[PDB]
């Protein structure tokens, strides 16, 4: 401090920060929408304070995929520090170098196209379990509050693909899983006050509320010496060049793929049935080929899945509109150049995934849904590192292949079922949170009927 003089050094245009907020002020409009404008206020580069952190913003494809790929283990490995995290420390998606590099290692096998195939049955059982659910209020000719049946629907297949716990979390009970799973303005006073973190490291006060980590330790610690398929199981299967997985730190990645699966996953399917409701000539089309692939309501398979093409396309436009990641974020660990421009060492470099799939220099009427820009005649031209739902590079979306399969075998058991309208109390167009979470502003509610 005062830093608030980096960009005007270097030459890079910004707005002007207040002293001790940075830009944060401009933050009330939300993440998505100060990129946006930062994107056609100062063009390729631009930079801002978060209090007085900077941040350097990039949208050149070649400097992203130097920053993501070619510069990754050497400059730009870990991200931004948030906390108190506590024991979280060792999660994947925050610890950092070394002990980073490691936990990519022992984690990476379980995310393989063959350990995911294995999941396919266990994660079938429970797209059963949610048209019954749905039913019950189809047959009810009532609306339907979606992040409802699909967050029962997410959360019973992370029970079960992490630990084996089988539940039907909507009415079947207050089973002794479903409660502490369920407590899933204090991450802005952060970022004004980030020296605070370590008085709150010293003070054990977690962000995690400390008692959810205290039953899954323990829960953990009962399923791992009672057996002795699902995640837990192929942690436990690695731990028997590298120093194994501890028995903490298993509880702790558990914990961000409990995190991870659940309001990504059930966010997710909200915006895509939003879409398909709203576009119903799309629903009809999907609709089609679902029916022309497994006809008779035929069961879905792994290789089934990955063949649908219109099915891939529906989720990929979705998650151009709604990037649940809005930005991706890595920290420059040294003095370096890349591409021709100077960054120094502590700033945050940030890449605006949610400004970059709503640009409309990339994207022609950017904001219609329209699933034909990822038609496999015009799914060739669009930039890799424009389009990053899941990041790119080695710390890139660990989870993608299974939540994009998880994700696709709802879509395909509910769409042979049930199709999707529009009710009175939809909100159209839908808006998003003014706040920090890419999630819409009123939850999306439309009137469900049997085929
Ligand atoms: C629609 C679903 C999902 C989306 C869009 C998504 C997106 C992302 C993005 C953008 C990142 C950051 C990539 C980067 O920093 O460049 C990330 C990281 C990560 N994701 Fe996903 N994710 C999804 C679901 C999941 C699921 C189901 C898991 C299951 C365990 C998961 C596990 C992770 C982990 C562990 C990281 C941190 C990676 C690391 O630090 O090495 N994600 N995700
Ligand atoms: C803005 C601040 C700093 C306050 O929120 C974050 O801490 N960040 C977010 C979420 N963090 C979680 C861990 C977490 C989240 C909330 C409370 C406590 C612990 C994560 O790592 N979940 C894996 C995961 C997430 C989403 C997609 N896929 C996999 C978003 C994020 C983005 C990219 C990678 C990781 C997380």
């Amino acid at each position: 401090t005062h830093s608030h003089g980096l960009f005007k050094k270097l030459g890079i245009p910004g707005p002007t920060p207040l002293p001790f907020l940075g830009n944060i002020l401009s933050y009330h409009k939300g993440f998505c929408m100060f990129d946006m404008e930062c994107h056609k206020k100062y063009g390729k580069v631009w930079g801002f304070y978060d209090g007085q952190q900077p941040v350097l913003a990039i949208t050149d494809p070649d400097m992203i995929k130097t920053v993501l790929v070619k510069e990754c283990y050497s400059v730009f490995t870990n991200r931004r520090p948030f906390g108190p995290v506590g024991f979280m420390k060792s999660a994947i998606s925050i610890a950092e170098d070394e002990e980073w590099k490691r936990l990519r290692s022992l984690l990476s096998p379980t995310f393989t196209s063959g350990k995911l195939k294995e999941m396919v049955p266990i994660i079938a059982q429970y797209g059963d379990v949610l048209v019954r659910n749905l039913r019950r209020e189809a047959e009810t000719g009532k609306p339907v509050t979606l992040k409802d049946v699909f967050g029962a629907y997410s959360m019973d297949v992370i029970t079960s693909t992490s630990f084996g716990v089988n539940i039907d979390s909507l009415n079947n009970p207050q089973d002794p899983f479903v409660e502490n799973t369920k407590k899933l303005p204090f991450f802005l006073s952060i970022t004004v006050f980030p020296f605070l973190i370590p008085i709150l490291e010293v003070l054990n006060i977690c962000v995690f509320p400390r008692e959810v980590t205290n039953f899954l330790r323990k829960s953990v610690k009962r399923m791992k010496e009672s057996r002795l398929v699902d995640f837990l199981q192929l942690m436990i299967d690695s731990q028997n060049s590298h120093k194994a997985l501890s028995d903490l730190e298993l509880v702790a990645q558990s914990i961000i793929f409990i995190f991870a699966g659940y309001e990504t996953t059930s966010s997710v399917l909200s915006f895509i049935m939003y879409e398909l409701a709203t576009h119903p000539d799309v629903q009809q089309k999907l609709q089609e080929e679902i029916d022309a692939v497994l006809p008779n309501k035929a069961p879905p398979t792994y290789d089934t899945v990955l063949q649908m093409e219109y099915l891939d396309m529906v989720v990929n436009e979705t998650l151009r509109l709604f990037p649940i990641a809005m930005r991706l974020e890595r920290v420059c660990k040294k003095d370096v150049e890349i591409n021709g421009m100077f960054i120094p060492k502590g700033v945050v470099v940030m890449i605006p995934s949610y400004a970059l799939h709503r640009d409309p220099k990339y994207w022609t009427e950017p904001e219609k849904f329209l699933p034909e820009r990822f038609s496999k005649k015009n799914k060739d031209n669009i930039d890799p590192y424009i389009y990053t739902p899941f990041g790119s590079g080695p710390r890139n979306c660990i989870g993608m292949r299974f939540a994009l399969m998880n994700m696709k075998l709802a879509l395909i058991r509910v769409l042979q079922n049930f199709s999707f309208k529009p009710c009175k109390e939809t909100q159209i167009p839908l808006k998003l949170s003014l706040g920090g979470l890419l999630q819409p502003e009123k939850p999306v509610v439309l009137k469900v009927e049997s085929r």
